[PDB]
C-alpha cells in the first residue's frame, strides 16, 4: 500500500518529452504511437495479406511435394533424389573450386599424439643417467628431431642438467617439516611454490640446426591453405569401423600412472557396502577393467599424463636458448617442451625408449607418423595452445565416460562393457565401438567448426520423420555447411552427411502402429550405414557435447565471426520508416512489419485474454505489474554479470590506445545507486533514461565466450541500460505471464502441454490422433527484430500510466553503440590488406581507415553503431511476447483453414496446442483418425504448418528457418527435448560431457560437492544410476589426478595416510553407492561417512562448541603446510585445505569499490528488523548487498580462475600439500564417539537421509532381471515428495513471513525438537545460547533452515522410493471468434492434394 502508493508516485514522476526523443531516436515519434493506439486494423489489408499466404503455402506444398499432376511415389521420390544430388554436388563444388586446397595424398593426422604404449618401466619421475645412458644408439642421420633428441641424450650421459636425480626422501621432509631447503633459481613457481624436487627442471642443450619457430611457421602457412572433399579419408573410416578387438586387452601395459588410487575406492566402497568383505567391487570393476583395457585405457592415461606434465610445465620459465626435458612417473616416454611462444603456445617433442615401447601401436596412420631411432622412438615437434591443455588433461575421465554412455546407449550394459566390446558379434558393440572412436577423435582434435558438422546432423536426422503430406527435403542443411575444411575429420564428417543426405532424400524414417504404439523403422546412425532401433542413440548421435569455460576469446576469426551477424542486417535497413509502423507492406522486405495486423494480433490476443481471465483482465495485468515492480529491488539486478565502462569514452583508439578495457561489475554501479535512498530500480530509472537520452544512444561491449556450444556471443551492457532493461523486462514478463502457451515465463507450462496433449486429444475426440511439427528454428532472431513492433505492442497491452516507460526503453533500444575488444583493433590498425573475411574485416578495415562510407563502422571510431535489430540477451521477454502474439493469432487462424478445407464441423477437433519460447516455435495439431477423411486433415494440416512459419511471420519479421522441421507426425521437438509417441528422450550426451569439469573452487569440500551437483545433473537429464556410476569412477580418477596420483610420488604416501582418516576435507573423494548414486548428494556421503568411518571422531574431537571455530583449528598452525591451508568449515563440511590460489587482492579492491558498512553487526543485532527473505531500504539493501558478497564461493577470487595454472599448482603444491604435519597429529585423545545432538546439527535432515539410505545400504553386486519391451512411459516422480512434520517452511522468521498454516501452535512445538534452540523469543541471539550455532544469525539462518526436492523420469510408475531407485537403475477456447475471412479460389489444388495423397 505505501510501498505501492509510492511507485505509482514514481511512475505520476515519470513524463514522456517527445522532441529529445524524436531529436535522438529517430524512427520513434509521438504520431506513430498515436496512430497505432488510435487507428483501428483495416480489415481489407489482412483479408489480402492472409488470402495471399495462403495462396502462397498452397503453391508452395504443390512444388515442393506433388512435382506434377499424374505422379507415382517412386517417381515423386526419384525427383526429389534428383534434387538432393543436384543440391548436394553444387555444396561440394563450391568447396573444389577455390584458390588452394591440399593435395590429397599429402595428409594431417589428426590426434598429434603418438600411438605408443609402453610397459612399465622404472618407478619415479627423474630422467636418471641410466635412461639417458641406455638410450643413446640414436642413429640420428640428420633426420627430423632425432639429431636432437641425439643431443639431449648426449648431454644427458654427462650431468650438464638441472636434475638428472629426483629423491623423494627430501620431499617427505619437505612435508613433513616445513623449512625443507632454498628454492632452486630453476624451478620457476606461479602459486603456492613450486618445488626443484617435485618436478623436473632439467634443461637440455639446444638445438644449432633448427629452431622450433621457423618450423611451426612453415607448417602454419601449410595449415593456412584448406582440404578439399574429395581427399581420401580411407584411413580414418579403417581406424574407426574395422579395429574392434585390437582397442581391449589386459596385459598391464601402461595401466599403474593413473592405477595407484585403488586401495582408496577400496576404502571407499567399504564406508557404504559394508558387505563386500570380498574385495568385491562392482563398478571398481569396470572402472579398472576399463582403465586396464590396455589399447586405449593405457592410451588415455598418457594423453591425460602429458596433458597434466604439460600444464605443470606452462606455468615454468626457462630461459630462450634452452629447452626443459621431463619423464612421466613410471614410465619410458620423455617430453622435450619449449614455451618458447609465451602466445599461448607449447612445442612438444615425445621420445619413448624402444625396450619400453611394446604390444602394440594403437593404431596406424590416425596418429602422427614416429620416426625410429633404433634404441628410442622418437616423433616430430607439435604444437599446442593452452584451451586444448585442459582438454587433454581430462582425456582418460571424458573417454571412460563418453565409451560408458555410448554402451549404455546401445543397449550394453555399463559395467560388463569392456567385455562385450572385447567380443563383438552384435552391432550394437560395434556402433558403440565407432560411436566411442568418434567422440575419441573429437575429444583429441578441438574444432568449433567440427562440432558445428556434427550439430548439423540434427537437422539432416529430423528431415526423416516427415509425414507423406510433406517429402524430406534434407538438402536444405547444405546451406549450413561450413565455408572451409580445415582437417581430415571435416573431410570425413562432411562425406557422412552427404551420404546421409542421400539416404533420408531416398526415403523416411518409416512409422508403424503394430501394437498400438507407434515406431519408426529405417532409422540409422548418421555418421555411419548401421542400422538402429532405438530413438535415444539416433538422438544422441547428434549433440556433439561441450566442456563450459567463461573465457574471452583473441583468436580474430572468432570475434570477426561475432561481430559479422548484426553487420549483415545493418546493411539491409529500408532507408524508408513507411513500413516501420507508419503504413502497412504489401510485400515485406527485411526488417519490416505489417501495423494493421500487429494491432489485429493485438487485439485477438487481448480478446483470448478476455475469454479466459475475465472482463476485468487489464485490470488484472495491471496489478501484476505492480507486484513485479514491488518485487524488483536494487538487490535482485546486484549480481555477479559483469557491466560496460565505455560511456562517453574509448570512442577514438588513438585516446583510447594503451589503456586497457576493463568491465566493472553490476555490484559497484548497484551500490553507488543505493548509497542514496534510491531503494528501487524504478525510482532510479527515472533519472536514468534522462542519462541515457543525454548520452543519445545504448553503450554496450561485445564478449565472446572462450567455449562452443554453450552460451556464446554475450552482450554486456551498462548499469542505465541495465536498468532500463529491467523495468522494460518486467513489464513485459508481467504481461507474457498473464499467456498459457508461452514457456519463457512459465517453464512448468512447457513441461505440461505436450504431456497434456494426448489427454486433451482422447478426452475431446475418441480414437488415434495424428500431429504436426515443431519449426523451433527462427532465422535470424535477434538481428533483424525492430523495436518498434516491441514498443507497439507492449503499448498495446499497458494502462496509460505506463507508456511513458515503455517508449522511452524502446527508444534507447532503437539506437545502440557497441564495443569491440581493442586488441582486434590493434591488429586491424597495423594490418594487411589480404583479409580473407572481406565481408566484414576488409568493410572493417576501411571503415576505420579507409575511402569507404559504411553505415555501422564510423570514422575512426573503436564501436559498431546499429540503428536497428536487437541484441541477443536484452529483451527477451519481449520478443517472447511477439512471438507469443503471433502464435495466438496462428491458432485461429488454423482452426479457419481447418474449417474452409475440411469440412464445418472441424472445430469439434483440430486441438492445437502451441509451445513458444523465445526464437523456438512449436505446434501439434490433435485430429481423429476415424475416417478415411483423416489423409485430407493431413492435408491441411501441412497448409496451416505452412501457413504458420513461410506466410504470416513474415508481416512480424518473425523469419523461418530452413533448420525448422515441417509436417513430422508423432515426433515434436522443443528445446532440445524431443518426443516421439509415448516417449520422451533428450540428448543426455551434452551432460556426460560435462561432468568431467575438473572444477577450480579450491575449498577441497566444495569441489566434491560441484562434482556431485554434476553427477546430479546428467541423472536429471535422462541417464542411470549404473552411468552415473561410471561417471562418479571418472570423477574419482579426475580429482585423485587433481592431487598427484600420476603427477607426484608423494600420493603414494597421501593412500596410507588417507585410509587412517577418511574425511572429504582431507581429499578422499567419498564414493556414493552403486545402486542410488544419483539421488544421493555430498551430504548423504558425509552422513554415512560420519556414521561408519572414525571421521565423525574427528568430528568428535575437532568440532565448534568442544573445539572452536575457524580461528581455532586443531592445528595450532593456521597454515599448516608451506603449500596453503585452513580448518574453516564456514557452516558447512569442514575443510582440511583451502589451497587458495586466488590472491583476494581483486576481492579486497571490490570490498573497497562496493562501499559497504564496515561493522558488519548491524545484521546481527538489527537482524529482527531486517527480512531477509525481502529488502525494504537502502541500508538494508546495502546489508543484503554485503552478505550476497561475503557468501563463500561467490568471492571474487573463488569466481576468478583459470585451468592450466590450477592444475599446474594442483600437483606442485596439493602432494605436499596436507601431508605429515595435519596428517601426522590429526586427532590425539579423540572422542571416540560423536554426540547426536551434534550429529543432527551436522545433518539437519537426517530424517530424510535415514529413510532414503534404509534401502541402499546394504546390496549385492547386481541383480538384473531382463525386461522384454523397454520404452519411456512419459511417468516423473520426485523423492523430495517425502516431506518434514512441518510442511511449513522451515524459516519461520518472527512468525510473520508465511501464512501457509493457521495459529502454528504444535507446528510451533515440532521445530525445536531438531533445532533444540528456542524457536520463541522472536528468534533473538541470545534464544537458549548465543552463538549457538554461529556468531552470524544470518549464517545461523542460513544453516539451520535448509528444504529440498529432487525430481526424476522413471521406466515404469512409482509407488514409492524404493521402485524409483530400481526403475532408474538401468533395465539393460472458442474457435468462432475473429472470424477471418480467407479466399478458396484454388480448390484444384486442393483436390490434387487429395487425389495423389488417395493414390498413394
Amino acid at each position: 500500500g505505501k510501498t505501492e502508493r509510492e511507485l505509482l508516485a514514481m511512475v505520476s514522476s515519470i513524463q514522456i518529452n517527445w522532441s529529445v526523443t524524436e531529436s535522438v531516436f529517430p524512427p520513434f515519434s509521438r504520431e506513430m504511437f498515436d496512430r497505432f493506439r488510435s487507428s483501428p486494423p483495416d480489415s481489407e489489408y489482412i483479408t489480402r495479406i492472409v488470402s495471399r499466404c495462403l495462396i502462397n503455402s498452397q503453391e508452395k506444398l504443390i512444388n515442393s511435394s506433388f512435382f506434377a499432376e499424374g505422379n507415382d511415389k517412386a517417381l515423386r521420390f526419384s525427383k526429389n533424389a534428383e534434387e538432393c544430388s543436384l543440391a548436394v554436388e553444387r555444396a561440394l563444388n563450391q568447396y573444389r573450386a577455390e584458390d588452394n586446397l591440399r593435395d590429397l595424398n599429402d595428409h594431417s593426422s589428426t590426434i598429434q599424439l603418438p600411438p605408443w604404449l609402453s610397459y612399465h618401466d622404472v618407478d619415479g619421475k627423474d630422467l636418471c643417467p641410466l635412461q639417458g645412458l641406455d638410450v643413446r644408439g640414436d642413429h640420428p642421420m640428420c633426420n627430423l628431431w632425432r639429431e636432437v633428441v641425439t643431443s639431449a641424450n648426449l648431454e644427458e650421459i654427462e650431468r650438464m642438467h638441472d636434475d638428472a636425480a629426483a629423491e623423494l626422501e627430501f620431499a617427505l621432509s619437505g612435508v613433513k617439516d616445513r623449512p625443507d631447503e632454498r628454492n632452486r633459481y630453476h624451478r620457476v613457481h606461479l602459486n603456492m611454490g613450486s618445488d626443484d624436487s617435485v618436478y623436473i627442471a632439467a634443461l637440455g642443450v639446444n638445438g644449432k640446426k633448427h629452431k622450433a619457430d621457423t618450423l611451426v611457421q612453415q607448417m602454419r602457412d601449410r595449415s593456412k591453405q584448406p582440404f578439399s572433399p574429395d581427399h581420401d579419408v580411407d584411413h580414418i573410416s579403417e581406424f574407426l569401423s574395422a579395429c574392434s578387438s585390437d582397442l581391449w586387452a589386459t596385459d598391464e601395459d601402461l595401466y599403474n600412472p593413473l592405477s595407484c588410487d585403488k586401495e582408496l575406492r577400496l576404502a571407499a566402497q567399504r564406508i557404504h557396502q559394508p558387505s563386500l568383505s570380498e574385495r568385491g567391487f562392482n563398478e571398481i570393476i569396470t572402472e579398472h577393467y576399463k582403465f586396464m583395457g590396455s589399447r586405449i585405457g593405457s592410451w588415455c592415461q598418457m594423453v591425460s599424463l602429458i596433458g597434466a606434465e604439460l600444464s605443470a610445465s606452462v606455468k615454468q620459465h626457462v630461459k630462450p636458448n634452452y629447452f626443459v626435458i621431463k619423464r612421466l612417473l613410471g614410465s619410458g616416454i620423455f617430453l622435450l617442451i619449449k614455451p618458447t611462444s609465451s602466445k599461448s603456445h607449447i612445442f612438444v617433442s615425445f621420445a619413448i625408449k624402444r625396450s619400453c615401447w611394446a604390444f602394440d601401436l594403437s593404431t596406424s596412420r590416425v596418429f602422427k607418423p614416429y620416426i625410429d631411432a633404433g634404441d628410442l622412438l622418437v616423433t616430430d615437434f607439435v604444437s599446442y595452445k593452452l584451451s586444448k591443455l585442459t582438454n587433454l588433461c581430462k582425456c582418460v575421465s571424458l573417454m571412460e565416460s563418453s565409451f560408458s554412455f555410448w554402451a549404455e546407449a546401445f543397449g550394453i550394459p555399463s559395467w560388463n562393457f569392456v567385455g562385450d566390446l572385447f567380443r563383438s558379434s552384435d552391432s550394437a558393440a560395434m556402433d558403440a565401438s565407432y560411436m566411442g572412436k568418434l567422440s575419441l577423435l573429437t575429444l583429441l582434435e578441438d574444432k568449433a567448426a567440427t562440432e558445428e558438422l556434427q550439430t548439423i546432423a540434427r537437422y539432416i536426422i529430423m528431415e526423416g520423420f516427415v509425414s507423406p503430406p510433406e517429402i524430406p527435403k534434407p538438402h536444405k542443411m547444405t546451406s549450413k555447411f561450413p565455408k572451409v575444411l580445415r582437417s581430415e575429420l571435416q573431410v570425413y564428417l562432411l562425406n557422412c552427411l552427404c551420404r546421409t543426405i542421400q539416404r533420408i532424400a531416398g526415403e523416411p524414417f518409416i512409422l508403424k502402429k503394430k501394437d498400438g504404439s507407434i515406431s519408426w523403422g529405417g532409422m540409422f546412425n548418421p555418421f555411419s550405414g548401421r542400422p538402429l532401433l532405438d530413438m535415444q542413440p539416433l538422438i544422441s548421435c547428434c549433440y556433439n557435447g561441450y566442456f563450459k569455460n567463461k573465457e574471452e576469446e583473441t583468436e580474430p576469426s572468432s570475434l570477426s565471426g561475432m561481430y559479422k551477424k548484426i553487420i549483415e542486417l545493418e546493411h539491409l535497413r529500408p532507408q524508408s520508416d513507411a513500413f516501420l509502423g507508419y503504413k502497412d507492406p504489401e510485400l515485406p522486405r527485411m526488417h519490416e512489419f505489417s501495423v494493421s495486423y500487429l494491432k489485429e494480433a493485438c487485439n485477438h490476443a487481448k480478446l483470448v485474454l478476455r475469454s479466459l481471465y475475465g472482463q476485468n483482465f487489464m485490470e488484472q495485468i495491471d496489478n501484476q505489474i505492480i507486484r513485479e515492480l514491488s518485487g524488483l529491488t536494487l538487490e535482485r539486478l546486484a549480481t555477479l554479470k559483469a557491466t560496460s565502462n565505455f560511456n562517453e569514452n574509448w570512442y577514438v583508439y588513438k585516446d583510447v590506445a594503451d589503456k586497457n578495457y576493463t568491465r566493472d561489475k553490476l555490484l559497484v554501479k548497484m551500490s553507488k545507486y543505493a548509497s542514496e535512498g534510491k531503494s528501487l530500480a524504478i525510482q532510479k530509472f527515472e533519472d536514468c533514461m534522462r542519462q541515457i537520452e543525454s548520452q543519445g544512444c545504448m553503450h554496450i561491449c561485445l564478449f565472446k565466450k572462450q567455449q562452443h556450444g554453450g552460451l556464446r556471443e554475450i552482450y554486456v551492457m551498462g548499469a542505465e541500460e541495465r536498468i532500463v532493461q529491467s523495468v522494460v523486462e518486467t513489464i513485459a514478463r508481467s504481461i507474457g505471464k498473464f499467456f498459457a502457451s508461452d514457456t519463457l515465463c512459465n517453464p512448468p507450462n512447457k513441461v505440461k502441454i505436450p504431456e497434456t496433449h494426448g489427454i486433451r486429444a482422447r478426452k475431446q475426440c475418441k480414437g488415434p490422433v495424428w500431429t504436426c511439427a515443431t519449426s523451433d528454428d527462427a532465422r535470424k532472431w535477434n538481428q533483424g527484430h525492430f523495436v518498434t513492433k516491441f514498443a507497439l505492442m507492449l503499448c498495446e497491452f499497458t494502462s496509460p500510466k505506463w507508456w511513458p516507460l515503455i517508449i522511452r526503453g524502446c527508444s534507447m533500444f532503437t539506437r545502440k553503440r557497441m564495443m569491440m575488444n581493442l586488441n582486434y583493433l590493434k591488429i586491424l590498425d597495423g594490418h594487411r590488406e589480404l583479409d580473407i573475411r572481406d565481408d566484414f574485416v576488409m568493410d572493417l578495415f576501411k571503415a576505420y581507415h579507409g575511402e569507404a562510407e559504411v553505415p555501422w563502422a564510423f570514422k575512426g571510431k573503436t564501436y559498431l553503431e546499429t540503428t536497428t535489430g536487437m541484441m541477443q540477451g536484452i529483451l527477451h521477454y519481449t520478443s517472447s511476447l511477439l512471438h507469443t502474439i503471433h502464435q495466438e493469432y496462428i491458432r485461429s487462424l488454423s482452426f479457419k483453414i481447418f474449417n474452409l478445407k475440411v469440412a464445418p464441423e472441424m472445430s469439434k477437433g483440430l486441438v492445437c496446442d502451441m509451445m513458444q519460447g523465445s526464437d523456438d516455435s512449436s505446434m501439434l495439431i490433435s485430429f481423429p483418425a476415424d475416417d478415411e477423411k483423416v489423409l485430407t486433415r493431413c492435408k491441411v494440416a501441412a497448409a496451416i504448418c505452412f501457413r504458420m512459419k513461410k506466410e504470416l511471420g513474415v508481416y512480424l519479421a518473425i523469419y523461418p528457418s530452413e533448420k525448422s522441421t515441417a509436417n513430422t507426425d508423432f515426433v515434436m521437438e522443443y528445446n532440445s527435448e524431443f518426443y516421439f509417441h509415448t516417449q520422451h528422450v533428450r540428448p543426455t550426451i551434452r551432460w556426460i560431457a560435462a561432468c568431467c569439469s575438473l572444477p577450480e573452487v579450491e575449498t577441497l569440500v566444495a569441489r566434491q560437492e560441484e562434482a556431485s551437483n554434476l553427477m546430479t545433473s546428467v541423472t536429471e537429464g535422462g541417464g542411470s544410476f549404473s552411468l552415473a556410476a561410471m561417471i562418479q569412477q571418472a570423477q574419482c580418477t579426475l580429482h585423485y589426478m587433481l592431487m598427484g596420483m600420476g603427477v607426484s610420488e608423494l600420493f603414494l604416501e597421501y593412500k596410507k595416510a588417507v585410509l587412517k582418516w577418511n574425511d572429504p576435507g582431507l581429499g578422499f573423494f567419498l564414493l556414493d553407492n552403486p545402486y542410488a548414486c544419483g539421488l544421493g548428494g555430498f551430504r548423504f556421503n558425509l552422513f554415512k561417512a560420519i556414521t561408519r568411518t572414525d571421521l565423525q571422531k574427528l568430528y568428535a574431537f575437532f568440532m565448534k562448541k568442544v573445539k572452536g571455530s575457524a580461528a581455532r583449528d586443531w592445528a595450532d598452525e593456521d597454515v599448516t603446510i608451506p603449500e596453503t591451508c585452513s580448518v574453516s568449515p564456514g557452516g558447512a563440511l569442514i575443510l582440511s585445505s583451502s589451497l587458495k590460489w586466488g590472491s583476494r587482492k581483486k576481492f579486497q579492491k571490490l570490498r573497497d569499490r562496493l562501499n559497504i558498512p564496515e561493522n558488519w553487526i548491524e545484521l546481527i543485532n538489527e537482524n529482527p528488523e531486517v527480512l531477509y527473505r525481502a529488502p525494504r531500504t537502502g541500508p538494508e539493501i546495502l546489508l543484503r548487498i554485503a552478505e550476497k558478497v561475503h557468501s563463500p564461493g561467490v568471492v571474487s577470487s573463488l569466481s576468478s580462475g583459470n585451468a592450466v595454472c590450477k592444475v599446474m599448482a594442483s600437483a606442485v603444491y596439493f602432494l605436499s600439500a596436507t601431508i605429515f604435519e595435519d596428517t601426522g597429529r590429526p586427532e590425539f585423545n579423540f572422542l571416540e564417539d560423536s554426540k547426536y545432538s551434534l550429529l543432527q546439527k551436522m545433518a539437519a535432515y537426517s530424517g530424510f537421509h535415514g529413510f532414503n539410505d534404509m534401502e541402499p545400504e546394504d546390496i549385492l553386486f547386481l541383480f538384473p532381471n531382463i525386461e522384454e519391451l523397454e520404452s519411456l512411459d512419459s511417468i516423473v516422480y520426485n523423492k523430495g515428495e517425502i516431506d518434514i512434520i512441518p510442511r511449513v517452511n522451515i524459516r519461520d522468521a518472527t512468525q510473520t513471513r508465511v501464512t501457509i498454516f493457521n495459529e502454528q501452535k504444535t507446528l510451533r512445538t515440532s521445530p525445536e525438537k531438531l533445532v533444540s534452540d528456542k524457536w520463541f523469543g522472536t528468534q533473538k541471539s541470545r534464544i537458549g545460547k548465543t552463538t549457538f550455532l554461529a556468531e552470524w544469525e544470518k549464517l545461523k539462518k542460513i544453516v539451520k533452515w535448509l528444504e529440498d526436492t529432487p525430481e526424476a523420469t522413471l521406466a515404469h510408475t512409482p509407488l514409492n522410493n524404493h521402485i524409483q531407485v530400481r526403475n532408474f537403475f538401468a533395465r539393460m477456447y472458442d474457435a468462432l471468434m475473429d472470424l477471418m475471412i480467407e479466399d478458396a479460389k484454388n480448390n484444384a489444388f486442393s483436390h490434387v492434394v487429395d487425389c495423389i495423397e488417395l493414390d498413394v
